[PDB]
């Protein structure tokens, strides 16, 4: 009933941060957190691609063949590192528009209210996965 | 680094939600909300259902095909203006969700109902829409 209304309002709220995230930084969401996981710590398998980020096979492979395609991985027991272009666009020389974005978007919320809704977020999922039968 | 993490795992759990919601319940979320508004709120225009739901008119006619080939819904003309088009439950839906839903149905609703209080339920979703409102004020 109440519960209902606060899943649906969570999905209709991921579709619009989706589109808006794309739009303003050019990467979707999922392909933005796999360079992320790339920059911080690679190599990777895509396996272990797959386990970190929580997508099917054929998922992943859709998300890294246009990551290549746009030039910012390159693949070669399948490694998968970042290229020089994802390091320079996300860390050490994004543009103008992406620095004023990232900025903007750790200011939204505050690390306390950020931390108790990823707390309810991982209590909600727990509830749903535990489910009868 | 943070916030599009957040944003991440907002999405993750979304999917897996959506899947869940489905299986358990045997009806989308989407679908699920459509019924429940109907079994309130009924008659209502397809174009209201845009609205409340947040979906454009190509969405809403999938979902009403689909409501209506499986017996959930009915798509009946006003007697008095016959270019009118209102949008019904049938008693099939009224059954299946509220008089006459199966035990795991019912114990699914009452289990869902207990994960969260209601205070954690609302500061969620006043959290939800202060992050959409951020995003929505982003520069461009």
């Amino acid at each position: 009933q109440e519960m209902e209304d606060l899943l649906y309002r969570l999905k209709v709220a991921d579709e619009t941060i989706s589109n808006l995230f794309e739009k303003q930084l050019g990467i979707s969401l999922t392909r933005y957190s796999i360079l992320q996981t790339l920059l911080k710590d690679a190599p990777l398998h895509q396996l272990a691609l797959q386990e970190r980020l929580q997508i099917d096979r054929a998922a992943v492979t859709r998300h890294l063949k246009l990551l290549e395609e746009s030039g910012y991985i390159i693949r070669k027991e399948v490694l998968v590192w970042p290229t020089e272009q994802a390091r320079e666009a996300l860390i050490t020389n994004p543009s103008a528009h992406h620095q004023a974005i990232k900025t903007s978007m750790n200011q939204i919320l505050t690390v306390e209210e950020s931390e108790q809704f990823l707390a309810t977020l991982d209590k909600l999922l727990i509830g749903l996965q535990n489910l009868p039968i």
